Parts: C-alpha cells; sequence; structure tokens
C-alpha cells in the first residue's frame, strides 16, 4: 500500500533499469512483494533531476531486505528484454532521527 515517492532509514533504496514488456503499477507491488512492506511503486520519468528514461521506482523499510533482492533480481529473463538493478547512493553511519 502506496500512494507516492518517499524513503525511509538511510540503508534502503533500488531502482530498475531495462523494463521488461508492458511492467507497470500493480506487477511491481505483487513481483517484487515476497521478502517484506514496500512503500514507493509509480512508472514515470523524474523530471526535477533528470534520471534515467522510461525506467521504475521500488524502496523497502529496513537494509536486511535489500541484500536478498539483489541475488534473486540481477539476471531475470522473460523475451527480448533482461532486469538489471542499480541501488541509490550508499550510506552506512548513525544520524540523530
Amino acid at each position: 500500500g502506496s500512494h507516492m515517492q518517499k524513503e525511509g532509514p538511510e540503508g534502503a533504496n533500488l531502482f530498475i533499469y531495462h523494463l521488461p514488456q508492458e511492467f507497470g503499477d500493480q506487477d511491481i507491488l505483487q513481483m517484487f512483494m515476497p521478502f517484506g512492506n514496500v512503500i514507493s511503486a509509480k512508472v514515470f520519468i523524474d523530471k526535477q533531476t533528470n534520471l534515467s528514461k522510461c525506467f521504475g521506482f521500488v524502496s523497502y523499510d529496513n537494509p536486511v531486505s535489500a541484500q536478498a533482492a539483489i541475488q534473486a533480481m540481477n539476471g531475470f529473463q522473460i523475451g527480448m528484454k533482461r532486469l538489471k538493478v542499480q541501488l541509490k547512493r550508499s550510506k552506512n553511519d548513525s544520524k540523530p532521527y
């Protein structure tokens, strides 16, 4: 259950390059569900920092659920596209929040 794009603690963010066949909001919510709860789903190009185009955005709640999705999501073969996953700017530190 989500409505826009707002990440939580320092440690969890991954985005999708090469998005296969029509892959829209409904697919991303259930095919990326099987290791825990997700806070952002949208297939738009972000118009403020001009990042990579016709591409996809997902986010989770804690740094342990990112390490399992990089192994089962690097390599997904479906027709004439491959899935290729990238994490957005890593950081491991203790902030007062």
